């Protein structure tokens, strides 16, 4: 069946708050959590994660981390940009392991650090960690079906992001132009999520779906257990695929 991968900012809206969605999406039947490390600086982020980032200015993360990792038994997948940790990339994946993380997902690692790529992957799983690379619109065709064979559990492919203007083509045509170049499992990830957008990826054969903007929203302006309840909804129209 398909995957549901579930994003959310570390520690968001407040500790107790962010443990209970966990808990609930996982509940609910997401299949991958994707964390969002708040950010050393300043980055790709739009106005809703930055506000998110907000919130949780300062947080001690990595108990946090622990502490999300005891709960809940499906992989967890690190979200921080490799700028962030690069100074110090040994330490960090060693912390990573540590904590008992299954993965990083770097977004600028194919922007910024091209050229480290092969490096960097061999470090990764020279950790026994996963590896998910990042890819987008802007990433060229011979790169994605590159890291296609080396992405761990999955390729991820960012679309409609919150800030810009989303290329105005059809996400089935999106993905119809990428999927015969992703050997791997490919997740497709969404900054804005229309049910349109998303049956369109999935009808198109990824292999899954990444959400989790929609989750703060949701959570900001109807609280927790409406942002839990949106999970169920996303589970069930992955199930219908
Ligand atoms: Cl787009």
């Amino acid at each position: 069946g398909k995957m549901l991968v579930v994003y959310m900012t570390l520690g968001y809206p407040n500790v107790q708050s962010f443990k209970d969605f966990i808990i609930g999406a996982v509940e609910n039947g997401a299949d991958i959590l994707e964390l969002g490390i708040p950010p050393k600086y300043a980055k790709y982020d739009g106005p809703v994660i930055r506000k998110s980032y907000d919130k949780v200015k300062g947080l001690d993360i990595w108990p946090l981390i622990e502490d999300i990792r005891k709960d809940v038994g499906v992989p967890i997948i690190a979200l921080t940009y490799l700028e962030d940790w690069v100074d110090q990339l040994e330490n960090f994946l060693n912390m990573i392991k540590d904590v008992k993380l299954d993965g990083i997902l770097f977004p600028d690692l194919l922007i910024d650090y091209i050229d480290d790529l092969d490096k960097i992957d061999g470090i990764i799983k020279n950790k026994g960690l996963k590896n998910v690379i990042f890819t987008s619109p802007s990433v060229p065709d011979l790169l994605i079906h590159k890291v296609s064979k080396i992405s761990d559990l999955f390729l991820y492919y960012g679309v409609r992001p919150t800030t810009g203007v989303p290329i105005p083509v059809s996400v089935k045509q999106l993905i119809n132009r990428v999927r015969n170049l992703v050997e791997n499992k490919l997740i497709v990830g969404f900054g804005l999520s229309s049910e349109s957008d998303l049956r369109d990826a999935l009808s198109a054969g990824a292999d899954g779906i990444a959400i989790g903007t929609v989750f703060i929203e949701e959570i900001e302006r109807n609280g927790v257990k409406s942002a839990i309840n949106l999970v169920k909804k996303f589970r069930a129209i992955l199930d219908e695929y």
